[PDB]
C-alpha cells in the first residue's frame, strides 16, 4: 500500500544512501522523508527480533526510533522486488549542518556549543540502545531550523555497538580515526569520540582540520580562526592519537567548554531566527 498511504514530492538528495524523497503521510499530513535503496548495494544484512531478512540499516534504525531522541526515526519501511523503502521522519523547516556551515562560515562558539551537545546527547542514545553510528559528520546532522533541534541520518555504515576491535570501516574517511588509517583497527567509542573531535572543530572554524592520512597520523592540529583557548583544548582532547588518552562521553559533557549550555528553543532564537 506504500503508493496510496503518502504522497511523493521533490528528491531531496541521493548518494551512497540511495534516493530520497520529500513525503507527505496522507492519513495526518505528517511531513516524511522517503528513502529508497537497490538491493544489490546492500552488502550489510541482519533479522528483526520476529526474523525477516532485512538491511542492516533497518535494524539499527529500529533500535534507536523507539520514543523520543536526536535521531531522526524511522517510521516504516516496505520491501519492493528490488529495493527497500523507508520512510523517516522529516522535519520543516530543515538544512544539514554541512550546508549551514557553508553559508554561515565558521559558528559562534556560543552556537557550536548548542549543537555538539545535542550531537552528544544523540550519540549517547544511540549507544545506550547499543548501535554505533560510524559516520557521524555535518552532512549527516539535520537542524530543525524553528526549534533549533539537531537529529542525526543515515545509518547506514552504522553496526551494533560491542566491546571487541572493529576491522571494516565505510564511514567518511577524514573523520576516520589514526588507529583505522595505520592498522585497520579501531574500538568503537573511541573513534565515535574521534569523529566528535573533527565535528567540533569544524564547527569553530568551518573547515575540517585534516585533508590527507598523514596529516590525521600526525595529529597537529592548526586553527585557521580565533577559537578560545577552551575549545581548542577540548578538540585536542577528543583528536588524541592513542584512543585510550580520549575523553569518555562524560569527561567531555563535564569539560569547562561545554558548561551553561542554552537550550535548543532559546538558540533558534538568538541564532537562527
Ligand atoms: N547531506 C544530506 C543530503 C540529502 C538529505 C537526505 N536525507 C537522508 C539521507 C540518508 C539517510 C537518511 C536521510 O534522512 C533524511 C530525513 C529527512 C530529510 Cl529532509 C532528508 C534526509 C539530507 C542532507
Amino acid at each position: 500500500p506504500l503508493e496510496s498511504q503518502y504522497q511523493v514530492g521533490p528528491l531531496l538528495g541521493s548518494g551512497g544512501f540511495g534516493s530520497v524523497y520529500s513525503g507527505i503521510r496522507v492519513s495526518d499530513n505528517l511531513p516524511v522523508a522517503i528513502k529508497h535503496v537497490e538491493k544489490d548495494r546492500i552488502s550489510d544484512w541482519g533479522e528483526l527480533p520476529n526474523g525477516t531478512r532485512v538491511p542492516m540499516e533497518v535494524v539499527l534504525l529500529k533500535k534507536v526510533s523507539s520514543g523520543f531522541s536526536g535521531v531522526i526515526r524511522l517510521l516504516d519501511w516496505f520491501e519492493r522486488p528490488d529495493s527497500f523503502v523507508l520512510i523517516l521522519e522529516r522535519p520543516e523547516p530543515v538544512q544539514d549542518l554541512f550546508d549551514f556551515i557553508t553559508e554561515r562560515g565558521a559558528l559562534q562558539e556560543e552556537l557550536a556549543r548548542s549543537f555538539f551537545w545535542q550531537v552528544l546527547e544523540a550519540v549517547r542514545h544511540c549507544h545506550n540502545c547499543g548501535v554505533l553510528h560510524r559516520d557521524i559528520k555535518d552532512e549527516n546532522i539535520l537542524i530543525d531550523l524553528n526549534r533549533g533541534e539537531l537529529k542525526l541520518i543515515d545509518f547506514g555504515s552504522g553496526a551494533l555497538l560491542k566491546d571487541t576491535v572493529y576491522t571494516d570501516f565505510d564511514g567518511t574517511r577524514v573523520y576516520s580515526p589514526p588507529e583505522w588509517i595505520r592498522y585497520h583497527r579501531y574500538h568503537g567509542r573511541s573513534a565515535a569520540v574521534w569523529s566528535l573531535g573533527i565535528l567540533l572543530y569544524d564547527m569553530v572554524c568551518g573547515d575540517i582540520p585534516f585533508e590527507h592520512d598523514e596529516e590525521i597520523i600526525r595529529g597537529q592540529v592548526f586553527f585557521r580562526q580565533r577559537v578560545s583557548s577552551e575549545c581548542q583544548h577540548l578538540i585536542r582532547w577528543c583528536l588524541a592519537l592513542r584512543p585510550s588518552d580520549r575523553p569518555t562521553f562524560e569527561e567531555i559533557q563535564n569539560h569547562p567548554w561545554m558548561q551553561d549550555v542554552l537550550l535548543p528553543q532559546e538558540t533558534a532564537e538568538i541564532h537562527l531566527h
